């Protein structure tokens, strides 16, 4: 008879999608090194890597591209519904109460289709208008003539900005978007199991998330004009492809997870009043 | 399965010696009270009791004490070894090492009587001789005289007590001579288990040992006895018990023998240096 | 009845596999490591958990090196023993009374593994030659361990390949899980003491398989027919010293309990 | 320098150093105190340093005497 504590070095699962050596420094998406994806790509083509299981055409990313610019707008209702928080509260007990109750409003091949879509577009607006609604002010609304990263730094600043910042700050995202196994995404994969919809799964991650790369991180982040308690729900879009990667394979596999445990407490005894 | 830790609550051994009951304030040794015990008896005649099992009538007292008195003494190979010990040590080492120092010159169906009239006649003699030859002097030596309390008060003090202190002293000897199971008795026990003499036992006991007390510190302290000796005192008494443990365990031959989990590595390669 | 079958402790060290056939030393077999490694580096694998660098094995042959010589109290007190007492009764008052002498109570952690290491072997080659007639015979300073263990017991310095064989056999002892020593050692540890007297209490209880190559491999080195048992302790004393150091973070104690069969409530009478 | 040495031995366990025959007077001093052999420039050194002490006039010690 033997036990394992915590967990450790036990296999969980058989994956495909990351690989990280260590010995020198390798840390690769599906199987290309992280300098040439670095250099010369753009964020949507990393998360149609990352989520599909290949490289795309033109005619296809052009596609990809121009529907997930149609779905950017937040409804009326939402922002009647957001009005009634207190303004006391934070930005993560906001990620995961709205995160959860945009699966009462629409949930039931295309299945699998559009739920990424919607996940895709409106999470920066979400975040964005409670920003506002914080403070006294009204939201703001997005434009139709503008780009990912640069459209979400309008939303939270109504200034425009150059295109330089604009690129800087997408590669920052770029070299964001993946890991290994950890806590986060193994409850993920424990929640996903049960074989529910993408909306719970990303509730329940997000309520577990709540010199290094930290110290550039802070300060490319503070010249840019971003508050400080915004800092960590950034995090939380660049990394929402890593997560719908695995929902889509862990549920080819059909299994439960439950393991048992070693009771060690007191025995037979008898009720006193 | 299961585990408790610290074989907390397991049962390990029968017994017949004594019997404690802590909601009503019972406590038998082989079944006569402690308080109409403590009322006409002394620390032999109880012994006898422990030790053998059943009240001694005359002939056999006048026996027994007559013997425990006519060996009281010791050689000049012990004194002689003694000397060369250093001065700035716990008494206590001191007491381990010469109980298992006098296993050489005494060792290999009256072996059991013999053992226990000397590892009760020899104890004060050599606790006494230590405090003395510590701090620069010459041990004193017995007279045929006294009694066991009495005698032992004269060997440390050099100046003879009034008879009352002997009999308040002999009081506070046979309150402490048993209890239930513990730790000291635990390790004597688990070293008798395999036929070893009882000189052997009583070194590992000592070994292991290093409300009453707020009171017993008084008592102590008036009578003339430093601080650095109140826990060998609390030896002397308690021999009688171990002692009787070690008789039990002689009539069923059976040795003690638990297991372990694990929780370590498993399969790897020695790397060169 | 004898406690069998019954999880006492959660432990690390050892582990051995019966029906497949299978022992190991921390995680590595023990075929592969009796070939490439030396008596020193394994006990220092036994105590820490992790196989050292150049210059640690270094200093720590050089720190053991330093302190095989015996001061003239020890030996002096020696003599005074009797001329017909048993070996293993010389081994419990020796290592019970190197006790007095070096007692402080990581700076005291790493002291006392080292004296304890070094200064057993020339115990018992003394107490052979003071009962025999004569004085004890000096360590060298040119040798190593066994070599110069040999040549304490017996004058004649013997070939290298003796040694050899010598220092795999005292590897293929040194660890082995719960038995009747072991656990006396831990019941004596529990309660927070230091290693002098754990060590005197564990040699107070120890007094075709592998019971015929260890009587013919030990007969032709040139060992008396006496000291076959202590030779055995000196192997032995590395495993034990690791448990007093894995038991000390756990802090909790022992006290099981019992069950009576006792008459109660008798008439008192002390004359019989 | 004997005395000085031994009881300086005496004092911590160990046992007395017995003097060598092939040597001189500072070097084998300093051997009976270290049991290492010196190398012979320290030798001079001592031995010049123990010259320019050796007297001086009328203070206690030499009225005592």
């Amino acid at each position: 008879s033997e036990f394992r504590p915590g967990l450790e070095g036990v296999p969980a699962t058989l994956s495909s999608i990351s690989f990280v050596d260590g010995q020198r420094g390798v840390l690769e998406y599906r199987g290309i090194s992280i300098e040439q994806l670095a250099q010369q790509s753009s964020f949507l083509e990393t998360a149609y890597l990352l989520i599909w299981g290949h490289l795309p055409t033109q005619q296809e990313l052009t596609e990809f591209e121009h529907e997930i610019r149609y779905h950017r707008r937040i409804k009326f209702r939402i922002r009647d519904m957001m009005k009634c928080f207190p303004d006391s509260g934070h930005p993560m007990d906001a990620l995961q109460a709205s995160a959860a109750a945009l699966g009462l409003f629409y949930s039931r091949p295309e299945y699998i289709r559009a739920a990424v879509v919607r996940l895709l577009a409106k999470i920066p607006t979400m975040v964005a208008a409670f920003q506002l609604i914080r403070k006294g002010n009204d939201p703001i609304q997005p434009r139709d003539e503008l780009d990912y990263a640069a459209n979400f730094l309008y939303m939270l600043t109504e200034r425009e900005p150059d295109p330089v910042a604009a690129r800087i700050f997408d590669i920052c995202l770029t070299l964001h978007a993946e890991h290994t196994i950890n806590a986060s995404t193994f409850s993920a994969m424990v929640t996903a199991s049960t074989l529910t919809d993408p909306y719970a799964v990303v509730a329940s991650a997000v309520g577990t998330l709540a010199p290094n790369v930290d110290f550039y991180s802070g300060l490319v982040y503070r010249k840019l004009g971003i508050p400080s308690d915004l800092f960590t729900p950034v995090f939380a879009i660049a990394r929402v492809a890593g997560w719908l990667a695995h929902w889509k394979e862990q549920l080819n596999e059909n299994r439960i997870f439950r393991p048992t445990q070693i009771y060690t407490g007191s025995r037979n005894l008898d009720y006193t009043p």
